[PDB]
């Protein structure tokens, strides 16, 4: 730690990440995943800066006491057992499996840890997470359990921590996050999304922030930049949970965003530089992201190590 000159920056990854199957034609990128690690391996046996700079760690999945602080028992306990009402489960969009459980709860466990390293290290990256459409009492979007809200709550139990602020620039509103925080005081909620995308009732956060269809890089990234700025020093956050979904890239099959990949870098490398720049541990989540082709998402998604890299220079 102390023996580190500049900042290692832990990566929280299991392989049950893409092991579920999903049928053929499915929505879901589910190899995204193990596609972006097989990419980051590669970076760091070809790089001497990415091998000192990144090293990977395992979560162990979350306990129920975990998520039953957020999730209606009733709902969690239908989910583990595998009889949630089917009308129900296709709303999330997954068959039920026990994989897809176990899953999950890995998941939801890899971002808890990654709270628990970024406040060791200063910055930790979860290679899954933010899943903010689950709700409290029912799940949607492909998400069950909001991992977002967990870890956040999850965060304040601990000493050092006791405001969380997060921000949400997936292309989606981030409304099961906003309904499970809405009570909680020292969780502040901030999302960016495309008005016209899922979902069409978007319960309010503590801010919002829409765009119209077709926004593009220079609206996008000033709206950004100043936006969280202001949240950051209003709120005085002790611990940042930063979702980086790429949904808001120009080629998404889903988002209605006309952003590049060189403003995805750009909005990765402005958040890290401020959350370092104000000594304040942030967690991030890597979220969503649509193309057929699952492995079209890593160069995207691997703007976030990239930016996370540069601003673990001494
Ligand atoms: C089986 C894994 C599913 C992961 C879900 C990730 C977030 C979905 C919602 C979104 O794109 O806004
Ligand atoms: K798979
Ligand atoms: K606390
Ligand atoms: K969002
Ligand atoms: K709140
Ligand atoms: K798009
Ligand atoms: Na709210
Ligand atoms: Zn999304």
């Amino acid at each position: 730690h102390h023996h580190h000159v500049g900042t290692m920056i832990p990566l929280i990854y299991h392989p049950i990440y893409s092991q579920l199957d999903l049928p053929v034609g499915h929505r879901y990128p589910i190899n995204k995943y193990r596609l972006l690690y097989e990419e980051i391996v590669r970076q760091r046996e070809q790089s001497e800066a990415w091998q000192a700079s990144f090293e990977f760690h395992t979560p162990i999945a979350a306990e129920l006491s975990r998520i039953t602080p957020l999730h209606d028992p009733d709902y969690v306990q239908a989910l583990l057992e595998g009889r949630l009402p089917a009308a129900k489960m296709r709303r999330i969009g997954f068959p039920w499996s026990k994989t897809l459980i176990e899953r999950t709860l890995h998941s939801v466990g890899g971002t808890c840890l990654t709270v628990e390293q970024a406040l060791q290290s200063g910055v930790a990256i979860h290679l899954s997470g933010g899943y903010h459409h689950a709700h409290a009492d029912f799940g949607s979007g492909f998400c069950l359990f909001n991992d977002l809200a967990i870890a956040a709550h999850f965060a304040l139990s601990l000493p050092s921590v006791d405001k969380v602020l997060i921000i949400d620039s997936d292309v989606h509103h981030g409304d099961g996050t906003a309904t499970l925080c809405a009570e909680r005081d020292d969780i502040i909620t901030l999302s960016f999304h495309c008005d016209k995308n899922f979902p069409a009732r978007k319960p309010a956060s503590s801010m919002d922030v829409g765009f119209a269809n077709q926004t593009g890089d220079e609206e996008f990234l000033s709206t950004f930049i100043q936006v969280v700025e202001m949240a950051v020093n209003l709120h005085r956050p002790d611990l940042i949970l930063y979702d980086a979904g790429v949904d808001i890239h120009n080629d998404d099959e889903l988002g209605y965003l006309s952003i590049s990949q060189a403003a995805i870098a750009q909005r990765d490398r402005f958040m890290l530089g401020l959350a370092k720049q104000e000594s304040i541990p942030i967690a991030c989540v890597i979220g969503g992201g649509y193309r057929e082709d699952h492995a079209a998402l890593v160069p995207l998604h691997l703007e976030l190590l990239k930016a996370a890299l540069l601003s673990a220079g001494y």
